[PDB]
């Protein structure tokens, strides 16, 4: 994946067709490279449709999700390697080139207490059946890094690139989100270093979820980092005008990020691409 | 009105039992503070008296804090918020604290998976109501401290705790605000200080990661900056999850070191804190 | 002056008939509140053409030099005075509302040493002379502080605020310089802090004289600060692109300062509007 | 290839005189740094046995710097300006000093009123390859730094250093930069260490406006990643004009004090960049 691409989420709550449709057709208004398609009740996605939609208005896509309770890596992961069987044949099935985001757990999965062994061995025989699958499909998977509060077992860089390191999968990448690093990393550009070898997606979001280059995120740094360790990937948006019912209590959105996805694509895609240009990105 | 540096004790003593009240007064002292946060996660245990006379000796000021127990969320429990914010009070007053402050509306853990309603918000409008009733009965003030969502769903932004002071109408509750917490909330961490001017009396200076300050991705400049700008009177107290307790640590989503040790946060953080405050004339 | 505004060197530094026509044309393309007029050669202005042009165009305006070397206050007073007062008259006739920018002083001033209390005296007396001229038709005069390598005598907003107290007049404003203070200050905002009781405008203009957004001046504390302390003045962008270049070396200006006008105009006017809306200064 | 941090001796003496020598290798003790810059601005009155003799004595590395005097710029007096670097490059030498860097090529406060010319180009071109010859023979390296358009108009980005060390071909010149300079020059601090990448191995940590770093308007964290990205791994040095060389103060611009003294630049100053550069893995 490469270019600029947007979560879904900034057009529809639910990935279904008449949604697809209104997603497509807005980010062709934007001249995007790639969108991001929640991958969050498979059964229910026409994969036909939205592959019609895709090739016809020539863009590529990737989709991502949280495992629900019923199928949480860390303690139930023979659920959780069926339901991401199921993920990924509906990715690919619809033209999708990887499977990522929280892979490996739940939107709002806390134990309440620190993570354990016996947690990440689970999560790492999960990760490597779910990886052997998407290779038979022809898709990457991505494990994102996300803040504490959303999960208690990966959250840094430097934790999502010990995950791809015990797995020992070929075909498993590193997907960090500003947002949470904005939380999680001891200073934004540490998460990027950490994980340089693997890092191939990277969510600028913005501190609140609004619109970036309007929060707190440190945006110079990023971008700086991201040429220096030559980040050829994705830059994909992530903003929640809408939110996808399924994880909306882990998300956390109690009060709107912005006033319209007009206003996020309009100020924030334009301040992404001039910085990006700005500091030389591939 | 709380002036100058403090710290949060809870580097030293979240349990503020005889021997906590001490290690934490001795910690206040080689750190050189104008003052204490005392924690309360047991008003009815807190012995009054060897705090205040503690305090005194060492001529050191005090406000106390808490979050509420879900036994007694304001939000859907008020009549047990009341009472439990009035043993709060009445302790804080009689050790010689000032005010008692934090999450004084609400506890950590709450969660609707909606926005927050006017029907929880008329809940926690009555408690803050009687709460500011009987401190102004014992001359002290409250302290309304915004958190981030995930932490609570009712009071994230220093724009939310002005409206809910104008709701209660009282004159006696303050804004605290927290650069943990604005780090996430508020759409340029200087907008949080500017929407509660009116009624900032106290900011909780804390690294992005509850780490060290200085060294994380919080905006001090535009921090100090603004207080200033301001004209920011109260307390300017270093908040640092180092050394926490675990269960209190694992509640406030502590999965993993925040930082070295106290060396490094005490040794690096409250000088850095302290210059900043000195560049921008807060000091 | 209230609200948004241009310095017009991006269009024309000689205000002659048609690069009057032409630098309105530009505020009202990109509706601007308000122009600021460089004054190379007071005498040679039409002010009646000026007059009528801002009026029909709705248009607010106020004007700025730096003097010229015959005529620098701290070591040639009474040849500034007369300089300042054709300045200041022309500004009146024209109908701008304030001479702002170098008036105490020229580019290029530099003894080696730190200035004198008899520098310091010779521009107060200076000063005095324009602030009554100023005040007798109707205008008033703003200090600009430039870094040291332009003017070795105020650089700072304590410097700056010091002179008004010196000066004693009522009409005597702070301008201040993002540009500047991003090499003179303590922290970017201790420059609008010092100069609080006095700032009525200020020049937003990047790191190195390109686009706003777009270096390595920290707009968030500088928007945050101004928001802070009231400010109600104006917020005029500056930019060096396309500037004549007899002018643009006298600035040092030895290479291109961005791409082009669609570069500076199309990101970097957005860019400040939007902060300014962001942190309620509008 | 200095490493570790270091000082420029401004710091503590104004002239590198056996006084100030002494000064300045006594005060770097007091900081632990791991080497010095000595300016070498009147080469023929350096006592290089001296000097050398301190800096072995107290363990301490160390390189100079310089800016061309006008009699003597590269770009229009290039036959003056070898014979000067000869010199300095020989005091630099026999005193110890690893490297001759800094405004080697043109003067601190050089300026034609023009933009620069393929023809001054050329003249510094073969300057520095006459230069770096000499160098070579005594066993030192080149550096090149470039600085803010007020102090010269030939080399003012990473960008152009590098394209004039291209040109020149020699293996012993680097880029040296410093980010007081970059803060006006480079359009986002990050690129003036990622054009300078392939080159850079010295770099001044030097306030925006001269004076303790992390008190004025230097991205730091935007510069400490960017070097921990890119694997720099040569000299971090500090530069602060406490005193001020009077060879080269019409050109430095230091009209009033950076800071109240050494104490409070080295105090808060040196502590903050360690603190950032264990902060981001470079140390
Ligand atoms: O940032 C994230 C959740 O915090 C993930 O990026 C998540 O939104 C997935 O995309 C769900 O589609
Ligand atoms: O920031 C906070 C919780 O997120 C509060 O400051 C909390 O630490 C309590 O009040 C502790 O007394
Ligand atoms: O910033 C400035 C010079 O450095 C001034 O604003 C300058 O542009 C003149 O006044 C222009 O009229
Ligand atoms: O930063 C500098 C001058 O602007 C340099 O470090 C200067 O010291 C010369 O290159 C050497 O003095
Ligand atoms: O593919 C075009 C279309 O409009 O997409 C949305 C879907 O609900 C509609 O049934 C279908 O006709
Ligand atoms: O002046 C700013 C401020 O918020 O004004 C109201 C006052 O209660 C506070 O002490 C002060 O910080
Ligand atoms: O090297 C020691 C010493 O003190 O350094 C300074 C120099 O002026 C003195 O002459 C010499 O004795
Ligand atoms: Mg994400
Ligand atoms: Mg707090
Ligand atoms: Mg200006
Ligand atoms: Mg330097």
């Amino acid at each position: 994946m490469q270019g600029f691409g947007v979560h879904t989420s900034m057009w529809t709550m639910n990935w279904d067709r008449p949604g697809a449709e209104r997603a497509v057709a807005a980010a062709l208004k934007y001249e995007v490279d790639f969108i991001e398609i929640p991958m969050l009740n498979p059964p229910a996605v026409d994969t036909e449709h939205t592959r019609a939609l895709l090739e016809k208005n020539e863009l590529r896509a990737l989709c991502s999700l949280g495992l629900p309770e019923r199928a949480w890596a860390s303690v139930r992961p023979d659920a959780a390697i069926e339901h991401l069987k199921v993920a990924i044949d509906k990715t690919a099935d619809l033209g999708g080139e990887a499977l990522s985001g929280v892979i490996y757990g739940g939107i709002g999965e806390r134990t309440g207490v620190p993570p354990t062994e016996a947690e990440y061995d689970n999560i790492a025989r999960v990760l490597s059946a779910a990886a052997k699958h998407a290779k038979s499909r022809g898709i990457e998977l991505g494990v994102e890094a996300v803040n504490r509060y959303e999960n208690h077992l990966i959250n840094t860089g430097w934790q999502a690139v010990q995950m791809i390191e015990r797995v020992g999968a070929d075909n498993i990448f590193v997907h960090l989100d500003t947002y949470h690093m904005n939380i999680e990393e001891k200073g934004v550009g540490n998460g990027i270093l950490d994980a340089r070898e693997h890092l191939k997606y990277i969510h600028l979001s913005e501190s609140d979820r609004g619109t970036p280059g309007y929060g707190t995120c440190g945006w110079d740094e990023i971008f700086s980092t991201l040429a220096a360790i030559g980040f050829k990937g994705g830059l994909a948006m992530e903003s929640f005008i809408n939110m996808p019912p399924e994880v909306a209590y882990g998300l956390a959105v109690w009060r709107p990020v912005a006033k319209d996805e007009e206003e996020v694509m309009g100020n924030g895609l334009p301040f992404l691409r001039n910085k990006a240009k700005q500091y030389g990105l591939i």
